[PDB]
């Protein structure tokens, strides 16, 4: 037995499994039991540590993925199909991944716990995009990733009630973070020292710890990549929530509130999960039924109140966005939008995409929208339209969201850097129209390029080199910059003054001004003023 | 007769006249300065429409400028050329229905296009007789038979009662329509054309102009249009029937007068300077680019208004040259706007943007007003004092000027028109107005009139050139209905606006440039977005 393989954590011994990186080996600690299975009497409440075990426990595979909506729009197409469970799907998922250095460090190393995206309704740790090997091996980095419970499972709530409180998806990934400050020094890792990271739904949920007071002493540094709490689908209120679940219950032919719940515990998973889209007040795209809630105890207030008036001093943020953000989820929704053509659409379409994509919008509110993304010497081109439609999707829902936590964030203290992502990957399966796609960043932080068998360009891998430096620097330092290298040019702090922010691409580093700031002063001054008066 | 210059005698149909031999600097032209073309509105007829001049006896000396009518003297920067240049330069009186026509020396032997100018000033000044007005270097350079006149202006021109008798408002544009039938009647005496009429003019002068096109009874009597910084639609062109009625009675109560009948026949007891006095003290709001006596939609010279109109209107044998100034804006934010002034740089403070653009845009609410400021804010440099005078500027010449021009020019277009649409940047070396200002609302006139043509003006040879070339534009397009040279083709051609291609020019020292999208972006804010909000 190899003793790099065999580590003691406080509920007690596990195995893992030696795998292979391009340069060298690394240690990984698979499906890692972090709470009692959430099942039975124990659906949608918070999550319970995990009781020791006898003997070693068999760490070198990947556990099952929370239950989930499975996306069936285009079967066999790896660009969809890389983001589906890829191991069986079970209430029993409560399961965290570690990848280290082979052998082990030698001294306390800074730690990056990773948070999946997936709209709270999916998602796993599993999927290959967030292979940890390649920042173990590379940069020697600890890489953390836990499943945590989405869909009704993690975010049914039913406000005020014991059984059914809300956020236990959230907890669960507090729970996970509670487990590396007790255990993670035995794989070598720095739990002074460690930096959560996430994507869409995980970077909303990377904010929530921010803004959530319990979480703050778990973590020392934040990356938010395409996602924010605040902004129109990462939180409901208390009363949508309840809303929700009361209809989700109908929908299912349940049943006080102690007596919803409990009928709702005697359905198996699969019938929560298809109705789970029934709940939504609108049709839209970007709009997710199970959400985390402002329940008044995880989130004390609505997380724009909490960034608005919060003391960020000593906190580092790292936050960006993509080239085109919108365009992944006007397929999902959005009449005459496709991956099986150019997406050319009449301004027709474009009028009732706005409604779809700005659902809460007002008939008002949504001529102002036209209005602004219009390009008025060009407003029949279709190409224009289809173009205009995802970033009406992308601002609304990504960008503007993103600049106006930067701007917050900066005015009240923390230290900012923002990036936009401007590379396509040269193997990308989505269609040229939709650019660089909600999502693509993420295989190139990870270093999957490295991997020669993937076929990117050597370039590519160069980059992706670029980016896994500037990540495990802020990791280190929270500060992106190499501290050893001169020239470069240097990444500017995003300031409210100067709003400094990068270009992310196959190209040096750009420094740019300004993120959106016609436009998301459009979204976030103009339309709040608007709808409270109309 | 028997010892004078006999190119100098002519009969029109009230009577003979003679005129005067002026120098331009290429040769001599003929002028009938002072040729009255309606009996004098006092007394009885203040108030009134115009009725036609019954004919003199003998020989009428049309050889100088005649009174300019009763108006508000601009006072607020004695002594300075930048304002005097626009102030009256003969008697006020309201006996001062008069017309001046400038004609080739000699008069030409085959039939000419007529230009006639029709001066703004916001319908409460201006007069025919101004420098600026000088119809000499056309008729000169261009053999252009050039006219201008006198029309009422302020409560003399257009205070209301609608409905009433004896005050029925819009009887300034009534003078102007009297005038043009003048031409038709009488101009083939100087050797012009009535069949080739033009009308142009600047300011309230295109709003004039674009009302002429929108009255049914003026359209026989031109041909073409030309629009400068000005139009009927908009938001300070028209007034309603209401509204005139208010503000005609609020004056009434001000200068002491308590039926129409009576309250009229006591206005028109009152000296014509107490009316003046008062002029301004009927507008709704605290306001720059308003102007309390302006044409009324009648529902008769005006059927409805100008923006009805426009949209609905048959434009289809109709040629339209229109356009705007650099910065339409800036002239008058030193006119009310705290914080600016000629004799700084009028950096201001975000908050004096926030009431200027209260000022600037009188008719919005609350959310208007910041939708405005939210639009015009660059969010890099949000409190940049140099960005927000400059935005107060854009604010002010776009809601006013270039914002219904664009609409003006895509109706038109849309309904059949051929349009032509200029950006005029050329600044005048000669400029007394500050740097800051950039290219003002009133700077391309003396271009188009060709002042830099005379040599002691000091206009650099540039200037001289430029003008030649705008002179040029105007006449081929009176000529025509087409701006282009019909020979030289080397030359950039100025192609009609259109609402597929929204082209326009750039005039300035360059040759044409062609653009796309009269500040397309913004105008849509103006046009499209503000109304939609205005309904509710
Ligand atoms: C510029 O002037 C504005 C108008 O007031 C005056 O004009 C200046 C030139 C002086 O002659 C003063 O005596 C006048 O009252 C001011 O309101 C504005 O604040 C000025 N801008 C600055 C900062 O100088
Ligand atoms: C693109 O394809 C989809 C479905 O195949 C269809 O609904 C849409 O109308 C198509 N659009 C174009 C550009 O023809
Ligand atoms: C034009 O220039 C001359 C020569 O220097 C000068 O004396 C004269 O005053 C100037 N005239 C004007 C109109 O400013």
């Amino acid at each position: 037995e190899d003793p790099q393989l065999l580590v003691r954590v406080r509920g007690g011994q596990l195995r893992g499994i030696r795998l292979k990186a391009p340069g060298g080996p690394v240690s990984a600690f698979l499906g890692i039991p972090f709470a009692e299975p959430p099942v039975g009497s124990r659906r949608f409440m918070p999550p319970e540590p995990k009781r020791p075990w006898s003997g070693v426990l068999d760490a070198t595979t990947f556990q099952n993925v929370c239950y989930q909506y499975v996306d069936t729009l285009y079967p066999g197409f790896e660009g969809t199909e890389m983001w589906n469970p890829n191991r069986e799907l079970s209430e029993d998922c409560l399961y965290l991944n570690v990848w280290t250095p082979y052998p082990r460090p030698a001294s306390p190393t800074p730690v990056l716990i990773w948070i999946y995206g997936g709209g709270f309704y999916s998602g796993a740790a599993s999927l290959d995009v967030y292979d940890g090997r390649f920042l173990a091996q590379v940069e020697g980095a600890v890489l953390v990733s836990m499943n945590y419970r989405v869909g009704t499972f993690g975010f049914l709530a039913l406000p005020g009630s014991r059984e059914a409180p809300g956020n236990v998806g959230l907890l669960d990934q507090r729970l996970a973070l509670q487990w590396v400050q007790e255990n993670i020094a035995a794989f070598g890792g720095d739990p002074m020292s460690v930096t959560l990271f996430g994507e869409s739904a995980g970077a909303a949920s990377v904010g929530m710890h921010i803004l959530s007071l319990p979480s703050r002493s778990l973590f020392h540094r934040a990356v938010l990549q395409s996602g924010t709490p605040n902004g129109p689908w990462a939180t409901v209120s208390a009363g949508e929530a309840r809303r929700r679940a009361t209809l989700l219950a109908r929908l299912v032919g349940c049943p006080n509130d102690t007596e919803l719940i409990a009928c709702l515990r005697t359905r198996p998973a699969q019938d929560l999960v298809d109705h789970e889209w029934h709940v939504l007040p609108q049709e839209s795209i970007f709009r997710f039924s199970f959400v985390p809630v402002v329940d008044g105890d995880f989130l004390s207030d609505t997380p724009e109140a909490l960034i608005n008036t919060g003391d960020f001093q000593d906190l580092q943020v790292l936050v960006g966005v993509v080239k085109d953000e919108g365009s992944y989820f006007l397929v999902y929704g959005v009449p005459g939008f496709s991956k099986d053509n150019e997406s050319l659409i009449s301004r027709a379409q474009f009028l009732a995409g706005v409604r779809i994509g700005v659902p809460q919008a007002s008939d008002l509110a949504a001529e102002a929208v036209v209005l602004h993304y219009t390009d008025w010497l060009h407003p029949e081109d279709p190409t224009h339209l289809r173009d205009a439609m995802s970033a009406v999707v992308g601002d609304h829902n990504v960008v503007c969201p993103v600049a106006q936590l930067a701007g917050r964030l900066a005015a009240q203290g923390a230290r900012v850097y923002a990036y936009i992502f401007e590379h396509r990957a040269s193997t990308l399966t989505w269609p040229l129209w939709m650019g660089v796609p909600h999502g693509y960043e993420i295989e190139f932080i990870f270093g999957l390029p490295l991997d020669p068998s993937l076929n990117y360009t050597t370039e590519e891998r160069i980059f992706a080199q670029r980016l896994m430096k500037y990540w495990t620097n802020f990791a280190r330092t929270g500060d992106p910059n190499d501290p050893r290298d001169s020239k470069s040019p240097q990444w500017p702090p995003y300031t409210t003054a100067a709003q400094q922010y990068v270009s992310l691409n196959l190209k040096p580093l750009e420094v740019r001004r300004g993120l959106r700031a016609q436009t998301c002063a459009f979204w976030n001054r103009f339309l709040p003023k608007l709808l409270s008066a109309t």
